[PDB]
């Protein structure tokens, strides 16, 4: 269902070292875990460096940044780890999401490589899905992890279109929607989307 | 959901290297698997020798054997990581079940050894659960392996009792039961354990 030591038993606050610098990711999670007695703090508050993301799947980056930031604080950890998998491409970029042309990578010219390497597939077979792994450890050798999984199906295009987002958002286009995830806005993006999904996971689990 | 290339579509069958070269495992899973399409086989049919264990959660553990396997057969790889978790313990004999008493382990001297690391654990703190993961990797380098988590939850006994079963069972009790897991027979384990649990999720998750 899920082990002891995710939730504090119960007035106090439990600190929990989220494995990012980010402080959007930072402020959106600690304000959804604070109900549960979770104080969430950046990994970058507490002096932990970046993790070198060595796993080939994204469940296994996301439990070796967790662990990283877990055994530099001695805080429970929690860490994402998210990318764009084409299945024509057998699941990358994948892992290369962020690097995936290379070193000197920009979001432009990782998905102008996605639009160069899918040009010949077939308008039926570009189906691809974006995920995200949240993962919370109790301690660095915790064996057993909360995983939560989230994705989101949608189609790779053939051009770019809209501007909101980041990384491959202008090139997934969203059936559901009519159009790709750089056409929603970040409210409509934020309801549907792999991170969303996970986030809902996350919290439902913790309830649990 | 979970996406493409887990099961065949459709008449001819798909096979899959099992991560083990235990003929009961193989037997059991084969059987399970064989309606929808899978061919199992395990992976010491195939050449494949051990992989080295060197994740330190049972997920980690089971993706490596299952990536190992898929790497050298170039077939898709189920694999499982199981053991028994301490709360107490932090977790602990955790992803060294299987070694926990060291070089020349029996299951005996891994009991005898945990219930001397318990012996002053108060009779209300001595909550355990077994864990069975189950990965399943398209390919060697697939990001998003579907994972399946069972778990089964117990107490730690002061003394064994019991001579069914293996491993840990016979200090494993089941409130739920009025017995230890080796006091359980064979069928009444199996619908209740940490691998039944896991076995269920994953041919619950074959369905979809
Ligand atoms: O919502 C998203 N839209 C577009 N690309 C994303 C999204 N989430 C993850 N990615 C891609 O995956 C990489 C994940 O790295 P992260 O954002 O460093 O976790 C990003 O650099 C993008 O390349
Ligand atoms: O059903 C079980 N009963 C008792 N111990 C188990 C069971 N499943 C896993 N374990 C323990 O965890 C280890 C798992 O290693 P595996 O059986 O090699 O996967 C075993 O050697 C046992 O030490």
């Amino acid at each position: 269902h899920h082990s002891s030591g995710l939730v504090p038993r119960g007035s106090h606050m439990q600190k929990v070292v989220l494995a990012t610098g980010n402080v959007g990711k930072v402020r959106e999670l600690a304000s959804l875990l604070s109900d549960f007695g979770l104080d969430i703090v950046a990994q970058t508050d507490l002096g932990v460096d970046s993790a070198e993301e060595t796993g080939l799947t994204f469940i296994e980056n996301a439990i070796l940044k967790a662990r990283h930031a877990a055994k530099v604080t001695a805080l429970p950890a929690i860490a994402d780890a998210s990318g764009l998998a084409v299945d024509v491409l057998g699941g990358a970029p994948g892992i290369y999401s962020a690097r995936y042309s290379g070193e000197d990578a920009t979001d432009q010219k990782n998905l102008q490589k996605l639009l160069e390497t899918m040009k010949d597939v077939p308008d039926d077979q570009r189906q691809a899905r974006f995920h995200c792994v949240l993962v919370y450890l109790r301690h660095a050798e915790d064996p057993t992890p909360l995983v939560c999984h989230g994705s989101w199906p949608g189609v790779i295009t053939r051009e770019p279109a809209g501007t909101g987002g980041f990384g491959y958002d202008p090139i997934f286009f969203v059936p559901s929607e009519g159009k790709t995830a750089a056409e929603l806005t970040r409210e409509e993006k934020s309801a549907i989307s792999h991170r969303g999904q996970a986030l809902k996971l996350l919290l439902d689990a913790l309830r649990n």
